[PDB]
């Protein structure tokens, strides 16, 4: 199988556990980071991780000490210990003048071309995708949002497919939304979209995804399809908990999907995960994937508290996605 | 003084205000104009997006038939009044011909657009969304890709570009009967991709009337001082929902921009027909036809989902009512 992502020789990594039968484990040393990251912050839990110059960057989302959710850069030499700044990212619009969000959370980062484009979640009138972009990591420039609210879990194709750009989207409502399928929209240029199809909806068979499931990591391009981490969400009598699957869609209609697993590829289980500000959360935001070996680092917000990791080979991870389709 | 950019009308559907009646708009005495049993397969008709056409009038025609589904029918009208409605409902293809019928149809508007008259409508896309469709001739009915993803409607376009780009207002919802609203606008170069949104107007606390959420109705009329937007506002009793109607004037370059907005509904359920029926208390402006050469205003409303009934005014006076009472 083939994987059209960059070489990542230094992609954080961890052996399977020893007997270990899963096609993604968690890393042994969990949370990464969480609690009190930086002196305004009080969690970090949205990790938006690239390879970067021989190394990794990120946006992050920090909830401060007054529960607001911001974004912030970070740097990582290995992507497992970080450095991150105390201040939020600044954001221009096109002309240079400061469009800086309200708030924001939920960010994706994804190279198209020769730019980093950054989704996010922010306010107008309610919850929508913000779209931004940065060359550099150092000028963070800010694009009209996508869509009207209600919406969230944007997040981009990591190339245009037949000349458009592909938003995957989530149509939402103003609270804490008890629905919600994948949609995707094309754009020719970023800004205006159009030609929006369902993709992936909740599952009324398997009870792990039958309230509602969004998009994680942006799409990974195989010679099987783009595989598609997507989280899943269950309603219980006490609350929602929140996995993670994956599906894999066709090439050339990504709104086509060919496989879909019936289990998740991850759910709440430690402690780290079912303790929290938000117990029974795993929520999926970046995948790292080294081109030379098949490796896959996924990033994932736990109890939307810390940032943990966990690792798998995509081969056997597209594997299990055939395997446990319906 | 005034201008407004419409058609000449001269055989609009008209009737002079009763003696001493003091408000810019009143209703036709003779409503309801239609609906229960309007055809053969229909229960109610209570939507109606009219256009002059061809020294006529069409409509599009929110029907729901005997299953309770909503339906768009095609209707012809004479003078605006005594319709014939299509006992079918219309047949949609894409542009390039095939059948790209909508599961479910309601809430049409017609625009007409340069050449070409739009039809934008509520439909289903895994939730509620806008439909976007278009005809020359009334006889074929071709189907553009939905707007927007769910949840949204009351979706109408402004009836020509500004600064090059078709505008549709829109109405960001729920997936059920939407406890909020507010009306925002988004622009297009194509009729298909939509970008650069912006929020219009938004629901009052003031105004108990419109507290609850609003929503866009006939389309966007131009006039010498704005746009004159009709639109419906709502409020939450213990025992339902209210609609009313009212009206504000928007930016004729920035229609995000609002110039007046009128505290005071123009009309609200208050007849047996309107407070009696499918949806007691509801008046749902769908269409507005202007002459130009008289100032002449007739707008069709459904009334409690179970009519459609009329109501007249002079433009010049519904804008000097928006104006006067503008919080």
């Amino acid at each position: 199988m083939k994987v059209f992502t960059e070489k990542i020789p230094n992609i954080p990594w961890e052996e399977r556990p020893e007997g270990y039968t899963g096609p993604v484990w968690r890393y042994s040393k969990n949370p990464i980071i969480g609690r009190n990251p930086v002196p305004k912050g009080a969690r970090v839990f949205n990790s938006a991780v690239v390879p970067y110059n021989g190394e990794f960057v990120g946006v992050f989302r920090i909830d401060h000490k007054n529960t607001r959710p911001f974004l912030h850069f970070g740097r990582s030499k290995d992507g497992i210990n970080w450095e991150i700044e105390p201040e939020e990212i600044q954001w221009v619009d096109v002309n240079g003048e400061p469009f800086q969000p309200s708030y924001a959370y939920d960010p994706r980062v994804v190279k198209i071309e020769d730019t980093y484009y950054i989704t996010f979640c922010t306010d107008d009138h309610g919850p929508t995708i913000g779209v931004g972009m940065t060359k550099d990591f150092k000028t963070f420039v800010r694009l009209p949002n996508a869509y009207v609210p209600f919406n969230r879990n944007g997040v981009l194709f990591p190339r245009k497919i037949n000349g458009k750009y592909v938003m995957l989207n989530r149509p939402s409502d103003n609270g804490h939304t008890p629905f919600g399928d994948i949609f995707l929209s094309e754009s020719p240029d970023m800004i205006h979209w159009g030609n929006h199809r369902f993709v992936l909806g909740r599952s009324s068979y398997n009870w792990w995804e039958n309230l509602k499931i969004g998009a994680g990591p942006y799409p990974i391009e195989t010679s099987e399809g783009w595989l598609l981490i997507y989280h899943g969400v269950t309603l219980t009598c006490n609350g929602y908990v929140y996995s993670f699957g994956a599906a894999l869609l066709d090439l050339d209609d990504p709104s086509k999907v060919l496989y879909r697993s019936r289990y998740y590829l991850l759910t709440p289980e430690e402690e780290y995960e079912t303790v929290g500000f938000v117990p029974n959360v795993v929520f999926p935001c970046a995948a790292l994937c080294d081109a030379d070996t098949g490796r896959v680092a996924i990033y994932y917000g736990a109890a939307d508290t810390h940032v943990a990791l966990a690792f798998g080979y995509i081969d056997e991870i597209v594997d299990f996605v055939k395997r446990n389709s319906m």
